[PDB]
């Protein structure tokens, strides 16, 4: 697709904004509404088309529920078929939270800005947890959270390409590795709690600048999690189909790691130190900055650890996250 190209007496293609496995996204001028739009053009291949059809049904499903909380999700304006490609038309948005991290030279944004992102994302998750919706994003990460305007801190989630309703799971290998939940790593059946896990991983990374758990593969990933959170509870591992990819069961001291050729011991890389709760924030770089008091850090550490609960049934849901002391006055 070239700049200038006109479609159906209606769309004037300008440029490529984004590319994907799914196809590509372009900045186009809508001649009818008299405004710029983002067009997500799916490749004319069964695989992407079928997955894109599910994205469109889930977005259309969301647009049917007018309430406060639906406005944290990219608005699908319309979709249509053209030159044998499915095309999704969305409102134009700005750069994503990865680029934002890139721009801070991976030094991270303030606890104050992290909080504003956190509250918006928790609100999105509460909206998707609507019983008649019950949508699991399955690919929450900085790159899939966009700024609404480059001047401002308003954010919106994008890419429902992997999304599925509760009990419409297709693939068991889902989520970006860095943001993959234990349950999905362990090959267990997954609910909306995996997005909360991802959100935990994301918020820490927005403030520190570096991923919380940057596994180079699933075995690596699980060890970097164990470094911070220790061994997962017996009852979770007893039920896990891929427990034995990572751990070994014995009679006494039921569960332990499968050591390879050599990370820190289980639960020793304390989140306390990762955050720099008592040491002036990440790399001490927040020493004496306001809204970076130890009281402020500890509230965040609590909320994050509630988000990184190993147990998805006791892991903090979105409603109770919004009512946390981290979001008070
Ligand atoms: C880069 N960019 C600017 N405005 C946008 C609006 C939407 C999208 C977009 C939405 C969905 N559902 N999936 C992908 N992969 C991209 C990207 C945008
Ligand atoms: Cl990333
Ligand atoms: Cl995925």
């Amino acid at each position: 697709v070239k700049n200038g190209e006109k479609w159906m007496d209606r769309y004037e293609i300008d440029s490529l904004i984004g590319k994907g496995s799914f196809g590509q996204v372009v900045k186009a001028y809508d001649r009818v509404e008299q405004e710029w739009v983002a067009i997500k053009i799916i490749k004319n291949k069964k695989a992407f088309l079928n997955q894109a059809q599910i994205e469109v049904r889930l977005l259309e499903l969301m647009n049917k529920h007018d309430t406060e909380m639906k406005y944290y999700i990219v608005h699908l304006k319309r979709h249509f078929m053209f030159r044998n490609h499915l095309c999704l038309v969305f409102e134009m948005l700005s750069y994503n939270l990865y680029d934002l991290l890139r721009n801070t030279n991976f030094r991270g944004v303030s606890l104050n800005l992290t909080r504003k992102f956190a509250q918006q994302m928790c609100t999105a998750l509460l909206f998707l947890a609507t019983p008649e919706l019950s949508i699991i994003h399955c690919d929450l990460k900085p790159e899939n959270i966009l700024l609404c305007n480059p001047k401002r801190s308003a954010i919106k989630i994008v890419d429902f390409g992997s999304s599925c309703q509760l009990g419409q799971r297709i693939y068991q290998y889902i989520q970006s590795r860095f943001y993959r939940s234990p349950e999905v790593l362990l090959g267990m059946p997954y609910d909306l709690a995996i997005d909360m896990w991802s959100l935990g991983c994301i918020l820490v990374e927005m403030h520190t600048g570096e991923p919380l758990f940057s596994g180079a593969n699933e075995v690596d990933q699980m060890n970097k999690i164990v470094e911070v959170l220790g061994i997962p509870p017996a009852h979770i591992l007893d039920q896990a189909p891929k427990a034995r990819k990572f751990f070994e069961k014995l009679p006494d001291g039921t569960w332990n790691l499968k050591k390879t050729k050599d990370y820190k011991p289980p639960g020793t890389r304390k989140l306390h130190n990762i955050l720099g709760v008592e040491t002036g924030g990440p790399g001490g770089r927040r020493a004496g900055e306001s809204g970076h008091t130890v009281a402020d850090y500890l509230k965040f550490k609590d909320l994050i650890l509630r988000m990184l609960d190993y147990d998805p049934k006791t892991r903090i849901q979105p409603y109770y996250a919004l009512q946390h002391s981290f979001f008070k006055k």
